[PDB]
DNA sequence: CCGTTTCGCTCAAGTTAGTATATTAAAGCTGAACGAGAAACGTAAAATGATATAAATATCAATATATTAAATTAGATTTTGCATAAAAAACAGACTACATAATACTGTAAAACACAACATATGCAGTCACTATGCCGAC
């Protein structure tokens, strides 16, 4: 139902690297925010880069 | 015959009189689309009606006499309806043997991200020009 990090990112247009991306999470800079299952994150389908200021 | 006024009528806004239901549950009605077998029809071919005349063949009464198909038995027998029971095969009721998954437990690489000092493009911060009629002023 959820998706991976990198299941998540590369369906995205301008793939960054790994650690970018886990700092837009510890930034809440995706909503709707990602869960922490085990060791890796799972966001949502949906979920997209909102970039503010 | 004619006009004028009262009266029968209906429109418009108040003043009263009367009666009281919603969901379940299960049908029932009817317009419209769906899917084969048997007999009346019809053109074509085969059997028959049409048609007549001297000669050939059948029409039939009344009774004697040899002949024969075949229903009428009458006894013989395959045929037909119905189980009984055991030989023979199917198949749960047991069980160890055998290969196989879920699980018990040790051994090892590595995914996934916080933490921390830098490095720096880029968005944000701050000011002037681009681009073209307002407003204000005359016509």
């Amino acid at each position: 139902m959820y998706l991976t990090l990198q299941e998540w990112n590369a369906r995205q247009r301008r793939p960054r690297s790994l650690e970018t991306v886990r700092r837009w999470v510890r930034e809440s800079r995706i909503f709707p925010p990602p869960v922490k299952d085990g060791r890796e994150y799972l966001f949502h389908e949906s979920a997209v880069k909102v970039d503010l200021n």
